[PDB]
This record gives C-alpha cells, sequence and structure tokens, in this order.
C-alpha cells in the first residue's frame, strides 16, 4: 500500500466528492440523518464549490487542498484555509476503510509542513461534540479545547 | 445502532458469506492476493460447509456460531469448535466499518458466557503474524501467544 500525498487538481473533483460522501455516511450515522447528510453532500461538497476551492489552492492562495493517493486513487483528503498567519483545519476525512493506518496523521503533517513554510503559527477546527473519532484523534495529535460553538468544540493547535 | 447477539440460523447463510468476504478483502490486503482470497471465500466458506456449522451450532453439539446484528442486518459473526472441554475460536470477523466500535469485544463475551455456561475453561485460536488488527484485538482481550504454525501465532487464554 504506497500512499502519495499532493495537492488536489480538478480531475480530482469527481473522486474526491465521492470519498467525502462516503466517509460522511460513516462518520456520523449517529449524528445525522441520511438526508441531511445527502443534502450536506450536495450543498457543500458541489462541483463548482470544489473546483473554485482546487482552483483557489493550485493557485497558492487561500486554500491549501490536499489528497492521499493509494496506488493512484484518492482515499482521503485535507482542506485547510488561511487567513493572514493563521490556519483553519476545515476538512479532514478518508474512506472509512482507510482509517486508523496513519493516513490522517500524514495529511496532517503535510499541512503543517506547509504551514511552516508559510510562517503559519496557530491552526484551529470545529468537531462535532459526538465525533469521537475525529476528536480523539485531533487530541492524541496535539490539539487542545478552547471553546465550543453549537454542537461543536473549538479546537485548537500552536507551533 | 442497536446490536444483537443470537445463534446463526440457515437463513443468516447468504449475508454470512458477504460478510466473511468483506471482511477478509479488508483484513487481508497487505497479506494474501486478491484471488487466493477469493478461492479462500469460494472453498472455506460455501453455502454447504457453512450451513452444516450453523446446524450443528443450532443442535447444540461441537459449533458455536452467533452473528451480531445491527437492526436486523448481519454485521459480524463468531465461530468457535468444541472438543472436550476446550474450545479453539475459528473465526471473528466484522464488516470492516463496524470495526472498532466493541462489537468484536461483545461477541466474544458471548461465547465466553457460553463457554462457562459449559464447563469450557480454555480457549485457544490461531491468527496470522501481520494480522495486527487482529493480534491487538485478541492480546488487548486476555489471549497470550504460546506458540506459532506456519505464518500464525498461537495464543491461547485460561479461564
Ligand atoms: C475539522 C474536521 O474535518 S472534523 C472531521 C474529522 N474527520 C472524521 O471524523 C472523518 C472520519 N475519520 C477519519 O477520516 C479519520 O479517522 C481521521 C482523519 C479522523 C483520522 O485519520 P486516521 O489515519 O484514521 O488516524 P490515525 O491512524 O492517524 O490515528 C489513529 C487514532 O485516530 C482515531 N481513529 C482513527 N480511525 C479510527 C476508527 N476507525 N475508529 C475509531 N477511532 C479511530 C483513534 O483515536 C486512533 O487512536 P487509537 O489508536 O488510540 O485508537
Ligand atoms: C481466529 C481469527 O478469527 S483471526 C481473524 C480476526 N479477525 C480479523 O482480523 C478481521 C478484521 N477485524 C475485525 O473484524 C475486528 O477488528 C475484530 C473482530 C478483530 C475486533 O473487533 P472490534 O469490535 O473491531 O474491536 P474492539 O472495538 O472490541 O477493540 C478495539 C481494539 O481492536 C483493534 N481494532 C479494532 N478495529 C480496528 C481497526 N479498524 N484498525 C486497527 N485496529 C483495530 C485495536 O487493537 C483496538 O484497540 P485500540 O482502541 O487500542 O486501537
Ligand atoms: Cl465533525
Ligand atoms: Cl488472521
Ligand atoms: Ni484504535
Amino acid at each position: 500500500m504506497s500512499i502519495e500525498i499532493r495537492k488536489l487538481s480538478i480531475e480530482d473533483l469527481e473522486t474526491l466528492i465521492e470519498v467525502a460522501r462516503e466517509s460522511w455516511k460513516w462518520t456520523y450515522a449517529g449524528i445525522y440523518s441520511e438526508e441531511y447528510i445527502e443534502s450536506w453532500i450536495r450543498e457543500k461538497y458541489s462541483k463548482e464549490k470544489l473546483l473554485n476551492e482546487i482552483v483557489r489552492s493550485q493557485s497558492n492562495l487561500d486554500i491549501l487542498f490536499l489528497g492521499a493517493f493509494a496506488d493512484s486513487t484518492l482515499i482521503g483528503f485535507i482542506e485547510l484555509k488561511i487567513i493572514a498567519n493563521k490556519a483553519e483545519l476545515l476538512r479532514l476525512y478518508l474512506k472509512p476503510e482507510y482509517t486508523h493506518k496513519k493516513i490522517g496523521k500524514t495529511l496532517l503533517l503535510e499541512a503543517e509542513k506547509i504551514m511552516k513554510k508559510k510562517g503559519i503559527l496557530e491552526c484551529r477546527l470545529y468537531v462535532h461534540r459526538q465525533n469521537s473519532v475525529g476528536f480523539s484523534f485531533y487530541y492524541k495529535n496535539g490539539f487542545k479545547v478552547e471553546d465550543t460553538d453549537g454542537s461543536d468544540f473549538i479546537m485548537e493547535k500552536k507551533y
């Protein structure tokens, strides 16, 4: 199992949406309803929005959008948003069958490496409080809860 | 997510084979080849063999064959073989998306409960040495390595 991390490109769009869908159905099985998720996928992970995000990342602006590829097949992705010297980890998702193999850790390290290249010293995120899979991974990797907003925990990491 | 543990019945056959297939492809992705697995599924998990095993379990003889059912859908199974006062854990497999939720632990506890009812004080198993997922679960649950046979570790638990 060879895993490559690289910036996503527009050709990654269609399988990106499928990874997102598959990871979302799994991750939130006890949190949101099947329809809530299908609408979320349709509205937030639309072809147009992701394309624009993939482009802003490729153009080296306010998005960093990396995928993990297993034998050329996209199986995970991370997306950060940069404003000034700070980042927000918007998204980190893998195909459920590819979890617990350090692939999430690998995407995070890559982003962190690029943030350090960019002078970004703070990174923060919003995680649904009932998402133990995600929440536990984050605190195991140096994120600390600093606040809440609705159902989410606001976690933050400094460098 | 409601999980029920009960003895398998002949009507469980077709979805039993699919769980086995899906768990096998995942579990041994870096261990055996796609064909080795498809042959193993075809030859060891055949309709006839499993049926006979399900029957011997239902008849209360030398097999104990339990499934874990999530909302009426079979998602995992355990199978033990009894000879005298001792057992061998032949099989324990879940759909990959259902792992890491204590469902494996739940099947093991059920079998252990029945073994104790039956006076069975020793339980042993063979785990492929490169199966870290399975091997780690077993030692986290009181199994200790006592020997090897080919690629497998022979692990054993006493009560
Ligand atoms: C800001 C946001 O994007 S929030 C949404 C975060 N993403 C999700 O929840 C989607 C579902 N999960 C995933 O995609 C992944 O598990 C990630 C990205 C959260 C973590 O990546 P992975 O490569 O799976 O994790 P990695 O192998 O580095 O670390 C393992 C740890 O993560 C957590 N974890 C990873 N996979 C699993 C799993 N299948 N079941 C339970 N916990 C898991 C555990 O805490 C585990 O620690 P343990 O060994 O003590 O049990
Ligand atoms: C004799 C034989 O049958 S050998 C074949 C054994 N079965 C397999 O390997 C098939 C693949 N795996 C599985 O079906 C299951 O993981 C089982 C049956 C081994 C364990 O059942 P689960 O309900 O998943 O495990 P449970 O939640 O009780 O325990 C979690 C522990 O099991 C292991 N584990 C369970 N799921 C995973 C996973 N997706 N990735 C990595 N490790 C895992 C870990 O050691 C975990 O401990 P951690 O929290 O420290 O990481
Ligand atoms: Cl979340
Ligand atoms: Cl094994
Ligand atoms: Ni774990």
